[PDB]
């Protein structure tokens, strides 16, 4: 119980922490039902509006007023953002030309530049292109500081799993904030958006910034603001907290706009309603700026300005129902729209049956505009599946259309689609002394703000997702010197030990300076404890892993002229041993030869072999691995077409190529344990995926082999599955539909590493920051 008669006298937005039975006068007491009765009266003022006019300058106090004008206002630090210029003769903050900030230039009593967090909602990236014309404060932090020219949201692309993760460094999977409305069946309770259950703290995982900052003795300001608290309210809040004495003050403050969102959803993104929303949070900006400069902090303070996902055009006419595919969806819930998540309307209901459900919404129409998965089969590149609250049964759902249950506008805009579609991307500019003067930056993911804002704050970052590095380059300083891991598992250089006759493998073959050329960037490090070979091939090299039986990589250059040559057909079922390892940590082909259902393939492909001769190095039992008959159709499309394909068009290309496996959908490395399919009668480990990493010279008029600068990656994590039912269109040539679904399956090489123990590109001549940001690339083919 909360004793309401108290009185937010002299208490307006307090920093301290007060608990029952004393009353609040946060900005979130209004949300516990534990304000003072006074508190929307002596907190929450709107006498005479948010600007100074001619004729209040110079005025007697009036406490009853909004904000003042008064002569005292300054040192009170409750001037209306734009006294100084109606009654002082000052410039608006926007119409000051831009000066590089090379240091912080801070107040006295100020020991490091304070953080202000300033996110929009809904704030596509392409909205920036309206420029000065609409937004003239926000491009001034735009072409005067640091900007992307777009951020990557995490999946899916909704508010909640985005705000929490730009707070946490963390996957909605792992920070458990898996949508705007979700279902726990452990708790067996519902969070949503609107509603109490969502403050309860059970929902909310990681560390978010507040904690962090505090559990290091840094204080901050709200991160939550009550939606019945108007914008300008929120400004001055902020303003006055940035006056307080220097034993007081926080550190770290948000800002948080529901704009342009709301507008966004009713009009769509390309809507002419749109001007006056981006207008409104231009003002915003500029009253918030405008109170900096009133304060002398405007060279002190480090800005973020960013948003959490993008707008789409999507209207009424453009609905998918499921009535439309299954006989009874009355017995079902569907977490609907931009996603699908289905389970049972009744929890734990035994009818449900997925699999008839699945098989019931696949390729079932020509033009289908969403696609069925169970989450284990979902683009890795999403995250999207560790975590109880998330359903099995996902609907990926195509970008301006939207999934519901059944038929039984006010809407042209909506998100929450794949988090690589254009329409999706949002905003980050950094503005202040810490950030780079007029600098442009490559895309980035917004999972890795928090290790950024965590070193603004001179925070160590509790263990985040980011690449913590990756973002150096936005920062003029405080940059983080990340230091390499060290390798685990040292390399075995076997040589020949054994004879072909040592050898009972069923396996038949009819017809009978590496590194330098192969491994570019030096060995992977293995970073578990495991025992493998190195070998060498005059096409190829591989760490062969006695334990899995096969290469955990396989890394080889093509050059731009290279020849693809056919796999003679004698050679066909070709298999031969390898004299170099021992029989005990071989493969043998009688496994495959009575699996009715696996096959398998080569990591190096005997079509780009270098010589008729060289071409037999392929088919050694050391380059095999499992593969279902369904994948080899796109593995060898890959492997044969284009990979030719990237080198002809980069200028040469080098590839590592290798299995995965993550039974347990974690996104992590399996240990032997977890792993739970094995070739037939045999001990031959079956991969979840296969990876490759593509890597070519960014300047393209240099060859692969021979790059001084900079490099250019696409890398992939394609599923292993018995049967191609992803693909619509499989039935065609693999020319009609592999590229396609390689496109979907796109990863960083940083995935990559999670999900191997490797670490990749540690011998090159460019700085580890470097390399880091380029683990971290996606190549999106949008
Ligand atoms: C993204 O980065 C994160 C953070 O580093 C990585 O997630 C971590 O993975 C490791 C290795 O598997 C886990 O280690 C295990 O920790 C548990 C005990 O963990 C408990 O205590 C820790 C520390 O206080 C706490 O962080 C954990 O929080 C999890 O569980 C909470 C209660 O259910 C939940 O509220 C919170 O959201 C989080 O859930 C997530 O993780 C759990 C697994 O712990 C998972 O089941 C769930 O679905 C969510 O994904 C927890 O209270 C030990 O007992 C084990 O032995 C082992 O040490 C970390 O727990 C985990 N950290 C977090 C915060 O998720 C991801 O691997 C990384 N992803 C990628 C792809 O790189
Ligand atoms: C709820 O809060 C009110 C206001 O603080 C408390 O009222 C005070 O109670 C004391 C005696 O306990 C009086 O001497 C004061 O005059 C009261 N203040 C006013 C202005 O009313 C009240 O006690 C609280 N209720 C509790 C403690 O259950
Ligand atoms: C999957 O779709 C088929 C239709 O293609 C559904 O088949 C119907 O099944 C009901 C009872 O199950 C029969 O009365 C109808 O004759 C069938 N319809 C047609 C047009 O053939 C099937 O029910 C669907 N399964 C699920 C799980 O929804
Ligand atoms: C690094 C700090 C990051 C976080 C700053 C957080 C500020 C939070 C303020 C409280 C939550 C407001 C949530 C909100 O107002 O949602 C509006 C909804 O219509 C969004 O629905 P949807 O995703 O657009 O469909
Ligand atoms: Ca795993
Ligand atoms: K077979
Ligand atoms: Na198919
Ligand atoms: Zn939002
Ligand atoms: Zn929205």
């Amino acid at each position: 119980w909360t004793n309401t008669s108290g009185s937010c006298k002299g208490r307006c937005f307090e920093l301290q922490e007060v608990g029952p039975p004393d009353c609040r006068c946060d900005n979130l007491c209004k949300s516990y039902s534990s304000c003072c009765h006074d508190f929307d009266e002596l907190c929450l003022k709107t006498a005479r509006g948010w600007e100074c006019t001619k004729d209040r300058c110079g005025e007697v106090r009036n406490e009853e007023n909004a904000c003042h004008c008064s002569e005292d206002c300054l040192s009170r630090g409750d001037c209306c953002t734009n006294y100084q210029v109606v009654c002082k003769g000052e410039s608006h903050w926007v119409d000051d030309d831009c000066e590089e900030i090379r240091v912080p230039e801070c107040p006295a009593g100020f020991v490091r530049p304070p953080l202000i967090i300033f996110s929009v909602d809904g704030f596509r990236a392409s909205y920036m292109k309206k420029g000065s014309k609409v937004m003239p404060n926000i491009e001034k932090l735009r072409s005067c500081g640091t900007h992307a020219p777009y951020m990557r949201p995490v999946y899916p692309t909704k508010t909640f799993p985005n705000l929490y993760t730009l707070a946490t460094g963390l996957y909605p999977e792992s920070h458990g904030i898996v949508g705007n409305s979700m279902y726990d069946p452990v708790f067996d309770a519902t969070f949503h958006l609107r509603g109490r259950e969502k403050f309860n703290h059970r929902w909310w995982g990681g560390q978010p910034l507040w904690i962090t900052a505090t559990k290091q003795g840094v204080r901050a300001g709200t991160f939550f603001w009550s939606v019945s608290i108007p914008h300008e309210r929120r400004i001055l809040t902020i303003l006055q907290w940035l006056s307080l004495p220097d034993n007081e003050r926080p550190s770290v403050y948000a800002f948080y706009s529901e704009q342009p969102d709301f507008s966004g959803h009713k009009y769509g993104p390309f809507g002419p309603e749109m001007t006056n929303p981006l207008r409104e949070i231009d003002k915003t900006v500029g009253q918030l700026m405008d109170g900096l400069k009133q304060l002398k902090l405007h060279r002190c303070v480090n800005v973020i300005f960013v948003g959490d996902h993008g707008m789409e055009d999507v209207t009424c006419d453009r609905t998918e129902f499921l009535s439309n595919y299954l006989t009874n969806v009355d017995d079902i819930t569907l977490v609907p729209g931009t996603l699908g998540r289905i389970r049972p309307k009744i929890p734990n209901n035994l009818k449900y049956d997925p699999k008839a459900i699945i098989a019931n919404l696949t390729c079932k129409k020509p033009d289908q505009h969403f696609k069925p998965y169970m989450k284990q089969h979902l683009p890795k590149r999403l995250h999207y599946a560790n975590n109880r609250r998330i359903e099995d049964l996902h609907l990926l759902v195509e970008r301006r259309w939207h999934v519901a249950r059944k038929p039984l506008c006010f809407f042209q805009g909506d998100h929450g689609f794949d988090n690589k579609v254009n329409s999706m991307q949002t905003v980050f500019v950094g503005y202040g002394p810490t950030f780079k003067y007029r600098t442009k930056v490559p895309p980035f993911e917004n999972i890795e703000l928090y290790n950024v804002m965590c070193d603004l704050l001179g925070l160590k970052p509790a263990p985040n997702n980011g690449t913590h590095g990756s973002l150096n380059h936005l920062l003029r300083t405080n940059t983080f010197r990340p230091t390499l891991p060290e390798e685990v598992s040292r390399p075995n250089y076997p040589g020949i030990m054994y004879l072909q006759s040592d050898f009972d493998l069923g396996c038949t073959c009819d017809d009978k300076s590496t590194e330098e050329r192969h491994l570019l960037y030096g060995r992977p490090a293995v970073l578990y404890r495991t025992s493998y070979d190195i070998l060498y091939h005059t096409d190829f090299e591989s760490g062969y892993s006695e334990i899995f039986l096969m290469p955990l990589w396989t890394s080889y250059t093509i050059s731009k002229q290279a020849e693809v040559s056919s796999i003679p057909e004698h050679l066909t079922n070709c298999v031969r041993p390898d004299v170099r390892v021992s029989p005990g940590f071989s493969q043998n082909c009688l496994a495959y030869k009575n699996d009715k259902q696996m096959s398998y393939g080569f990591l190096f492909p005997p079509y780009l072999s270098s010589s008729p001769e060289a071409k037999y190095d392929a088919f050694l039992v050391t380059n095999m691995v499992p593969m279902y008959p369904a994948f080899k159709r796109v593995w060898t499309y890959f492997q044969r077409v284009l990979v030719k394909k990237y080198a002809s068009e980069r200028n040469g290309v080098n590839v590592i190529s290798g299995p995965i496996f993550d039974y347990n959908y974690n996104g992590l490395r399996d240990i032997e344990d977890e792993i739970k399919q094995y070739v037939e009668g045999s001990s031959i480990p079956v991969p979840t995926h296969y990876y490759s990493i593509i890597t070519s010279c960014l300047d393209f008029t240099q060859p692969a082999d021979k790059c001084d600068g900079p490099l250019s990656v696409s890398s992939f994590i394609l599923p292993h599955r018995p049967d191609n039912d992803e693909s619509c269109n499989s039935s065609e040539d693999e020319s009609k539909w592999v590229e396609e679904l390689m496109k979907m399956h796109t990863a960083r090489v940083r995935d990559i590493e999670h999900l191997t123990g490797l670490d990749f590109y540690r011998k090159t001549s460019r700085s580890y920051s470097e390399i880091l940001t380029l683990k971290t690339y996606l190549h999106t083919y949008e």
